[PDB]
């Protein structure tokens, strides 16, 4: 019996545990509060569904763990500065940026970055125009970064994994839809554009290798006129990959578990397209289940506005049946969901 | 005329041949490269000065030889795993260990084995602390073993032999000094501690018998607070037994030859203490011969750093004369030899 402890007590941890079980792998999602005595830390591999955590009884001992996988990577990614610098080091396309040091810069920051300057904290964000300069916290100077405002045609993410052996497997690119800064819909086609897929894998491998990363990692990018631009990275299973639960032969959760426990890591097989619909601050509606293609993933979380409470995965070989199902779902969902659905739908047309 | 072929062309083979001659026993040290036509394999007993060898024209035919003595033992000893397991099977004290299987273990490996974990390959070694875990090759997992880090008071070896008849003879324990993983000095007293000597013979006989071993075998141990611990075994004449050339009535070389050719195997007689000083990557200095007690064994090998090129054996009934000689040798030897000499000297005081 293989064992794994997951630092973080959310749906990702729950979903990892769910995938673990049928494989004979025990996964123990742990909260930060928790006492080091409650979890089998001592005899398991340790992973995390969170990028950064506070210091506690637990996390203290964890930084000592001999088998806390990718322990050192988190921080690099946790900090926007270091993350951005990593892309730079590898010569990967990303949006032009620089850390915010002093007001003197302001003038030329607008010169090479243009009209809109996107300010961001290192550890939310501002969209300042030349005159809104004064609107920013003073505290920001040297703790906040600026990025060129990028106009993309679309967004995509590359989900893949790397093993201890340097082996690497990837899923097809997934098309994402964010609304109000929230992932709402993801679509995956079994056969992405081969060139674009190739271009993206190239960048993710360079990254994983450089980092000595073992396990599942997601890379978010913008589709632009001058190729793909790396936007952000996630050192863990990621929402945009949920569709793999029902749409691939090996899910992202399983994949993550296989890699860290040294299990085999062949390339997953995707035969059909999938559509994932994220459930945000909405209540369960068992009516959704009248559609046989629908697969409900309820996180069992107290419902709240803006809170991801579950997701729906749809996959089928029949795109018509697939689109029909989306339509049918419209009315069964709150209105805010309509846009996302049509969007998804818009992909099969 | 008895005949023997020695698989391996080193000093051990040379020394066996030297001992063979006056007894009317022809010994043919053979290299691996060699052609099966060059050696009288067909009409001799075959032995080896090496524990493991590659596949060749020679070694091919040898695995067919009807008189390749202890053919099957080598491999058992060649592999640390199987060796360690043999001690286990016989219930002999040895340092706590386990093969390295997975990172999950790491945590508890440090629990029962302690602070320092000694990693070793099966067929060099690492001394990893809990955090140096990541410093080990990935390849190691399941091809490398871990051993408890043992704190011994001293090191000793038991050299002895077993005949086809199950008869068994041993030399007194020999005190060894290793430096930088290299044997530097060995001291033997005619009368070892009777209990300790008894305890050690008990373990070596159990081993030889179990293995059906015929010939000379050496057993290296650690002297600890909870008795002797078997460290390692050598299925052949061993460096720590060189002193027997001049310090015993029957040398280890002769003994090895007698056993395998079915000659008589009475217990050798040791009347005095002996001191052997190994010549490592040093040049011959005929000045050493101004000391009448010194017996030089030059291997006739191209000199090289770290290479054992010869040894000096000293034996006498007069311990004062013996210690004086050691002192005298200090200056005639490179400085690196000083430590070993004083050590040896330290035993007569």
């Amino acid at each position: 019996m293989k064992q794994v402890c997951v630092l973080g007590n959310g749906q990702l941890g729950r979903m990892l545990r769910q995938a673990g079980e049928p494989l004979g792998i025990a996964v123990w999602p742990v909260g930060l509060d928790a006492e080091p005595a409650a979890v089998p830390f001592q005899q398991s591999v340790i992973t995390a569904e969170i990028e950064r955590w506070p210091e506690t009884a637990l996390t203290r001992q964890l930084a000592r763990h001999p088998a806390f996988v990718n322990r050192d990577v988190f921080p690099i990614i946790a900090d926007r500065l270091t993350q951005k610098q990593l892309f730079d080091k590898l010569h990967l396309p990303t949006a032009p940026w620089q850390l915010l040091a002093e007001r003197s810069e302001w003038p030329a920051v607008f010169d090479r970055l243009g009209e809109l300057a996107i300010v961001k904290r290192r550890t939310g964000q501002w969209r300042l125009r030349a005159n809104e300069t004064e609107q920013l916290p003073a505290e920001c100077y040297g703790e906040c970064i600026v990025e060129q405002g990028i106009n993309f045609s679309g967004e995509v993410s590359l989900v893949g994994a790397r093993g201890f052996d340097g082996s690497t497997v990837f899923y097809p690119l997934t098309h994402n839809l964010h609304q109000d800064g929230i992932l709402r819909t993801s679509v995956a086609f079994p056969q992405a554009n081969a060139q674009q897929q190739a271009r993206a894998e190239e960048m993710l491998s360079a990254i994983m290798q450089e980092l000595g990363y073992v396990g599942v990692m997601a890379m978010e990018c913008f589709v632009t006129p001058q190729g793909l631009l790396i936007n952000e990275l996630a050192p863990r299973v990621h929402n945009s990959g949920h569709w793999t639960q029902n749409g691939a032969s090996i899910s992202q959760f399983e994949l993550h578990l296989r890699a860290i426990t040294d299990l085999p890591l062949p390339q997953p097989v995707v035969n059909n397209p999938s559509v994932m619909i994220n459930l945000i601050g909405s209540d369960v509606n068992y009516d959704w289940l009248k559609l046989p293609l629908v697969h409900l993933h309820w996180y069992d979380k107290e419902v709240r506005p803006g809170r991801k409470v579950g997701h729906l995965n749809l996959t089928d070989s029949d795109t018509s049946r697939l689109t029909a199902t989306l339509e049918a779902l419209i009315p069964l969902l709150p209105p805010e969901y309509a846009s996302g659905v049509i969007w998804a739908q818009s992909k099969f047309g």
